């Protein structure tokens, strides 16, 4: 048998040397610029059933694990389902993941490793599932021009952008986008998120990735900041937002995904 195969979409944020180290398959997500404003698209089930025919034919059948971004934000899985259904039963599992970013990455890396052992696609599937549901995702926005037009703000979470204040921490819960904290400086969002990764982390060593658009500096000192706030022996990634979420964080926007010792 050969090693199941991980799919993952540009959104889980892999920076490219380590999707290619680990023999992750990548498939970009949409930006199209047209005229002047940028926009997005989810993955087609076309496009999706040939990249999981692909993957199946390179792995002799063995098996695709696949994991979107969160279907509240997207609808890329609903489009994986639908190719997934394409194949014999259980050939590619989607995984509903309720999340983007390195949080998903994480995910993939973890199954991908697992795969190369030799696991069977149920276990690549339940490692996945596992990190998946101990992970967090809060984002710093410099702005919240871009989170505003990008519709994936309920109106019950913000009427009128003036109700996410101007630098906000947000963070994704049940797949769904939350304000984490209503902050209005740089320095007060990162004291906060430092914040409530440290009561998260329970005394625990966090794994974390520290994604940035245009705030290599920013995302620096964060890091800096959260070395010195989580427990000892905690691991520090940095990745590139993926531009098509960089359309929708806009500039200046830090990530931090987050996987720890236990559940929420
Ligand atoms: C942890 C990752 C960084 C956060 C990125 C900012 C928030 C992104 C909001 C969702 C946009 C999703 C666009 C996906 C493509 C599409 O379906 O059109």
């Amino acid at each position: 048998a050969m090693p199941v195969r991980v799919i993952v979409d540009s959104s889980a944020c892999l920076p490219t040397h380590v999707a290619e180290d680990l023999d992750i398959t990548v498939i970009n997500l949409h930006v199209m610029n047209n005229g002047e404003e940028r926009s997005t698209s989810g993955l087609s089930s076309l496009e999706l059933a040939a990249s999981y025919a692909r993957q199946l034919e390179r792995g002799g059948d063995d098996g695709v694990l696949a994991l979107h971004i969160s279907k509240e934000l997207s609808s890329t899985w609903s489009a994986a389902v639908t190719a997934a259904a394409v194949f014999d039963d259980d050939s590619v599992r989607v995984v509903d993941t309720s999340s983007l970013g390195m949080a998903v990455g994480a995910a993939a890396m973890a199954a991908a490793r697992m795969a190369k052992d030799g696991a069977s696609l149920q276990e690549c599937y339940d490692i996945a599932v596992d990190t998946l549901k101990r992970s967090e995702t809060w984002i710093y926005l410099h702005r919240i021009d871009e989170i505003w037009k990008s519709g994936r703000i309920s109106t019950a979470t913000a009427m009128v952008s003036t109700a996410l204040a101007t630098r906000p921490i947000m963070r994704f819960n049940g797949g769904r986008m939350e304000i984490a904290a209503k902050t209005r400086t740089q320095s007060k969002a990162f004291a906060k998120l430092v914040e409530l990764a440290q009561i998260r982390a329970d005394g625990e060593p966090v794994f974390i990735a520290i994604g940035q658009n245009e705030a290599r500096e920013a995302a620096k000192q964060l890091e800096e900041l959260l070395r010195n706030a989580l427990p000892e022996g905690s691991s520090f990634m940095s990745v590139d937002i993926d531009p098509t979420l960089a359309v929708h964080s806009g500039p200046g926007a830090v990530s931090v995904s987050a996987v720890f010792a236990n559940q929420a």
